[PDB]
């Protein structure tokens, strides 16, 4: 339950990207990296954040950039 379109679409899209790239999904994990990218205004830092905290997963740059993109879209209101 989040009363913001940003988080909803971003979690949604990260979840989409997860099934697309990894072939698995974890909408909670998605929310985690969304919460991180909500704070992060830098793709570079998003990558670092993912590597540092969620380095247990292997994130391709493509995925990170798409996650950044989706979060970015939602945080600018690009729907």
């Amino acid at each position: 339950d989040l009363p913001s379109a940003f988080e909803e679409k971003a979690i949604e899209k990260v979840d989409d990207l997860l099934e697309s790239y990894m072939g698995i999904r974890d909408t909670e994990l998605a929310a985690t990296m969304v919460e991180l990218g909500k704070d992060k205004r830098n793709p570079d830092e998003l990558a670092e954040a993912l590597d540092e905290r969620l380095g247990d997963f292997a994130f391709p740059d493509e995925f990170v950039f798409d996650v950044w993109g989706a979060i970015g879209d939602a945080k600018v209101g690009r729907y």
